[PDB]
């Protein structure tokens, strides 16, 4: 068996950093992961690659001719503690549906054989600003069957929170996708844990973790490597590994329980964070 | 005639309380505007008509029946300033495309004759986070001559900047949508003004504005007002003023010359913010 999960969350929240960190953990616990890019930005597996970014299945597809033409051995890329990565891409700006290169990924790595047994985990980084056309794959098509939020307490980071808990909501009759947690990526703001908190026992979830925000993220990614791997002994890196580990742990996976605008605010103001 | 704009950039930078503030300037000189929301979110006239939010054409068309059922007298709300606020909506999230309301709002609003020759502005506040669907077609169709992105030196911020850019010239073939110029909504960085100058530079635009990050924002909108009906002798309702001035005046018109990553990545060492 291999655990399916998929990181979403508003645009420039930390779903990448968070993830390839989590993932670099996990491999020097001795996991075995995949890193599947779904979105458009492209660069979710620079830091296991120690790359610019990666090219994608759709920029690799044109330059071979179809997406039948593309062997997995060529687009499967390793890095950091042998993690194995793969970016999807998307259309240029204005033209098409920005979601669509995430469905041709995720069907192009299951016909190939990707989903070898050895794995343990496939982790999907998808774009969740919108819900919908590719974006929305993952989760309407069963193929991420734990969802991890990453959120802050950003007014516009717990909205999407929601959002995204209401997708999750709509595809419950069939599948197996489930909110599995929300990890508060922090902007160092007061209460800002127990806000996150309180969302999450909202929602019916729990807060997985707090990452803290810490300047060692920029000097690390400065240098295309995850904090695992660039300072060990950094704080930070502890803050990965206990993440990956209350995720290898973790058995609470849910039926998420959508709120009002009204409780959105309501959490604002109680905490103080407005 | 009337000049029609449309505020573009990533989710939570700022586009509705900048647009909202910078419209009530407008309507404090004496100019007649109307804002059409353009993000699901649809909390994008709130400020203007002291609400919660509004109702959107999507649920409004779907309680009637059809859109048709609907009259532009039932839609339209008028609020602080005669300023006339509407909301286009979306469907759920995981169902259909996000963007499919603004196609029909800004069909709907163009038949029944919202566009009256007494208009000074209109403005569009545009989810910028992809750009396809609805959320494009202010620029694919001609809709929305003027863009003005909201930006920070936040690097997502500056990527969304540089994708909308991107949609603006797969466009530039056809009707006149052009790149009107970036606002900077200060994070309280230093060196972030001239971040954004450097980076309106290279896409051939200009920074029109630095909007100074202010806590009379937060109070003023607990409130469900722009800072310019809240309090108007604030510091930050003057820099609103000054926004709003810029604009009016505003004749810099460009077809944009998009950055590569590593141009923006330069950007971002050079003036220390990262
Ligand atoms: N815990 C953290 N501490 C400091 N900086 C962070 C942290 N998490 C993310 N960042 C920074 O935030 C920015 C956006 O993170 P990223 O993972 O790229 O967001 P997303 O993938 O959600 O768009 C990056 O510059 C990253 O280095
Ligand atoms: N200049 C500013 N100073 C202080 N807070 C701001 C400023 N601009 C925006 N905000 C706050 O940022 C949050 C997001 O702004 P908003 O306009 O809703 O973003 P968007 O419409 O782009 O998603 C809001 O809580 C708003 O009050
Ligand atoms: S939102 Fe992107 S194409 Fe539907
Ligand atoms: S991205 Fe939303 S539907 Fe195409
Ligand atoms: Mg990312
Ligand atoms: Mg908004």
């Amino acid at each position: 068996a291999m655990r399916q999960c998929a990181i979403y969350g508003k645009g420039g929240i930390g779903k990448s950093t968070t993830t390839q960190n989590l993932v670099a953990a996990l491999a020097e616990m001795g996991k075995k992961v995949m890193i599947v890019g779904c979105d458009p930005k492209a660069d979710s597996t620079r830091l296991i690659l120690h790359s610019k970014a990666q090219n994608t299945i759709m920029e690799m597809a044109a330059e071979a001719g179809t997406v039948e033409d593309l062997e997995l051995e060529d687009v499967l890329k390793a890095g950091y503690g042998g993690v194995k990565c793969v970016e999807s891409g998307g259309p240029e700006p204005g033209v098409g549906c920005a979601g669509r290169g995430v469905i041709t990924a995720i069907n192009f790595l299951e016909e190939e054989g990707a989903y070898e047994d050895d794995l343990d985990f496939v982790f999907y980084d998808v774009l969740g600003d919108v819900v919908c056309g590719g974006f929305a794959m993952p989760i309407r098509e069963n193929k991420a069957q734990e969802i991890y939020i990453v959120c802050s307490g950003e007014m516009m980071a717990m909205y999407a929170a929601n959002n995204i808990s209401k997708g999750i909501v709509k595809y419950a009759n069939s599948g197996s996708v489930r909110l599995g947690g929300l990890i508060c990526n922090s902007r160092n703001t007061d209460r800002e844990d127990e806000l996150i908190i309180a969302l999450a026992n909202k929602l019916g979830t729990q807060m997985i973790h707090f990452v803290p925000r810490d300047n060692v993220v920029q000097r690390a990614e400065i240098r295309r490597m995850t904090v695992i791997e660039y300072d060990p002994k950094a704080k930070q890196a502890d803050e990965y590994r206990a993440l990956a580990r209350k995720v290898v742990d973790n058995k609470l996976l849910v039926i998420p329980n959508p709120i009002t605008m009204d409780e959105l605010e309501e959490l604002l103001m109680e905490f103080g964070i407005m």
